[PDB]
């Protein structure tokens, strides 16, 4: 509320209501209502939002105002009582590759972003949050706690600005705050396309008809493609090493730089693309620019919705899977198809499965030169290591022959990103995620952590006991009641992170409901689902079954020997089969002639 940095770009579109394709903003998906699910509209409320004055101010802005009686505690102060750990050792996922961490971060990209206010560039705002932290509009700075060693180090407050919000509209009788959803809710590859219309023309190749999308013209990969830079100044991949000076990359997301592997996937993904593009051509040589792209889109959309529900899901959700998400029945016009507010919390469970290091392997699979395993701070926004420094294929080999972190209640976030993170805007590798994803929590109106246990039926502990009894840990549920008095003011992102895992799953009971429901409405509520009839022929989606990850990386690169099941934990060289021996996907279903 109160209008300063408000509202989003929504583009009003006439539906085609008879396309066979996703529109790039989601609109048109529901026909009774053509804006369920499109970008930079509000997140939708599972419950509604909680705010100290009722109306927009967090939790934690006014230091008289409790919740419940009792005062919050500093966001940075539960990240050091609870979230560090010094022991690296014995702290990796022994049954999840690193691919699993980071398909998690690619699903999350594709469902939500919300982003910063934009105080605007030029900004005395921005100064008057880093440098004075003071606290006012859109700055919510994140306070460091008596004895932080980053006060001798850094200053008295990490800067933050709080998350982007729908204008108040001409009723402006008073509503609760809303945060903005910028990418599309569908499983739908935005995170490739763009969800906007401007910069989806932008990435595309249009000099051509061939469908293709753009690809850096100053740098290739032995050949293979990268992204195009993005030459927006000031650049932050830019800042990192001056002397290399390479830019940021420019995908369908605004986020694809933000570490060395995530822009690995987006590359991998751009590859794709093309590559479906070139064989569509060779079937159709009458298919038009537009149709191979709309076709490809298509297909490399499906692909992202089946690696998530075959194969990622379940090892998230284990036993809890089939409880949240049955057999498909059909697309219901009914069905939510928005990301929840909460959600985008609850997917944030991936922060904890991030390690401390990321390594380039050979093609043997060993130590890829000197300097191998880098520590992951050095490689926020750094794409000079890939263009500089080997490519992408010895970043893909560690993705499949290194591991995801474990969550560990005593381990929970490695110091890379708790103590050294680096954010676009500013210039020390000096953040703290665990403490922005608590008082972004607060940003957001969250409810607190038994108003979520009772929204999913379950026990909702009131006192150290009870809080013991569903953490199965003493120290941990301890600990908790001392910073919060009430396990009522318990941050969801802490409360959900802290349960122990279901069986068979990465995700404890909170968490599973949370994304399970979530995930059930994402695939049930979108007209364009791959299995939904009508949308591919089945001939195509028998096809499409047998499409994979480690497919993905035999098409789209030089590595020759990948894993079967590249999710989970996988040993070169028993574990890797040759690439011939790996399902191809089988596009002659697409073949259209006119007889
Ligand atoms: C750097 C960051 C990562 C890797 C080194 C990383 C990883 C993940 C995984 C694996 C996720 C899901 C399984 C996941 C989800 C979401 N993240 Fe997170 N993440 C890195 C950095 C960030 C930063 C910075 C943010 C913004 C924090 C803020 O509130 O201002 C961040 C957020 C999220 C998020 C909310 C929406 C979004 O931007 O993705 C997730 C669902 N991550 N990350
Ligand atoms: C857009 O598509 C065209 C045509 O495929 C690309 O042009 C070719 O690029 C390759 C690699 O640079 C060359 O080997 C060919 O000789 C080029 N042929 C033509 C028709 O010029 C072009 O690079 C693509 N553009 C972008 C920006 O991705
Ligand atoms: C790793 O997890 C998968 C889950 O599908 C399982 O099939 C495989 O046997 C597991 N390996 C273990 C638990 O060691
Ligand atoms: C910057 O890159 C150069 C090569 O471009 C390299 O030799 C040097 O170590 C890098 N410096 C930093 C700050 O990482
Ligand atoms: C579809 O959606 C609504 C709300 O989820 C539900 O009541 C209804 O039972 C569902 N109908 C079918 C046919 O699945
Ligand atoms: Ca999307
Ligand atoms: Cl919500
Ligand atoms: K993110
Ligand atoms: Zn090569
Ligand atoms: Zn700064």
């Amino acid at each position: 509320s109160w209008e300063v940095g408000c509202g989003a770009p929504v583009p009003l579109v006439k539906c085609d209501e008879n396309s066979p394709y996703r529109t790039i903003t989601g609109d048109c998906n529901n026909r009774r209502s053509p804006a369920l699910g499109a970008a930079n509209r509000a997140l939708a409320r599972w419950l509604p939002a909680e705010y100290e004055d009722g109306l927009a101010l967090p939790f934690g802005w006014t230091q008289r105002k409790t919740r419940n009686g009792f005062r919050v505690p500093l966001a940075r102060e539960v990240s050091n009582k609870i979230v560090g750990y010094l022991d690296e050792e014995g702290v990796l996922d022994q049954n999840r590759s690193l691919l699993f961490m980071q398909w998690g971060q690619i699903v999350d990209h594709d469902l939500d972003f919300a982003p910063e206010t934009e105080l605007g560039s030029n900004e005395h705002s921005k100064t008057q949050c880093e440098e004075y932290c003071i606290q006012g509009d859109n700055c919510f700075p994140i306070m460091f706690p008596k004895n932080d060693p980053k006060l001798k180090t850094q200053g008295k407050c990490m800067p933050f600005f709080r998350a982007g919000f729908v204008c108040p509209t001409p009723p402006y009788q008073s509503l609760a705050r809303e945060q903005i959803n910028a990418v599309t809710s569908f499983l739908d590859a935005s995170l490739v396309y763009g969800s906007e219309p401007s910069l989806a023309s932008r990435l595309r190749n249009l000099s051509s008809p061939l469908g293709l999308m753009a690809v850096n013209q100053e740098a290739w990969d032995h050949g293979l493609a990268y992204l195009p830079f993005n030459n927006k100044k000031p650049s932050p991949c830019e800042f990192i090493n001056t002397t290399a000076r390479v830019p940021c990359f420019l995908a369908g997301d605004f986020r694809a730089s933000e570490q060395i592997l995530l822009a690995t996937a987006h590359t991998l993904l751009l590859r794709e693309h093309n590559r479906l593009a070139r064989e569509l051509k060779k079937l159709n040589p009458h298919w038009n620019g537009e149709k191979l792209y709309q076709e490809a889109r298509k297909i490399l959309g499906a692909f992202i919705q089946i690696i998530t529900f075959r194969d990622y899901l379940p090892i998230v959700l284990g036993s809890e899977m089939q409880k949240w998400i049955p057999p498909y029945q059909g697309y219901n016009n009914s069905v939510d198809p928005r990301i929840s507010n909460v959600f985008t919390f609850a997917f944030r469970f991936g922060h904890m499965e991030v390690p401390s290091t990321v390594s380039r392997l050979d093609e043997n699979y060993q130590p890829w030169g000197p300097e191998a395993e880098l520590p992951l701070h050095t490689l926020f926004f750094n794409t000079w290591r890939i263009i500089k420094d080997g490519g992408i294929d010895p970043l893909v080999r560690g993705l499949l022959a290194k591991k995801s972190k474990l969550m560990n209640q005593d381990k929970m976030v490695t110091s890379e990103l708790r103590n050294k993170l680096f954010q676009p805007t500013h210039k020390i590798h000096g953040f703290d995620l665990a403490a922005i994803n608590l008082q972004r929590c607060r940003d957001h109106g969250m409810p607190g952590y038994n108003s979520w246990r009772g929204f999913c039926g379950l026990s909702q502990p009131k006192t150290l006991k009870g809080l013991q009894t569903v953490l199965k840990n003493k120290i941990l549920a301890k600990k908790l009641m001392d910073l919060y008095k009430t396990p009522d003011n318990i941050d969801i992102w802490i409360g959900g992170n802290a349960e122990p895992m279901v069986e068979r799953g990465r995700v404890g009971p909170l968490l599973a409901c949370l994304l399970g429901r979530q995930f059930q409405q994402i695939r049930d509520g979108d007209r364009f689902w791959w299995e939904n009839p009508g949308v591919f022929t089945e001939k195509q989606r028998d096809s499409l079954q047998k499409v994979s990850f480690s497919r993905l990386i035999c098409d789209n690169t030089h590595i020759t020997k990948v894993p079967l099941h590249a999710f989970q934990a996988n040993n070169y060289p028993h574990d890797f089969v040759d690439c011939s021996t790996v399902d191809k996907l089988d596009l002659s279903p697409w073949a259209s002639r006119e007889n």
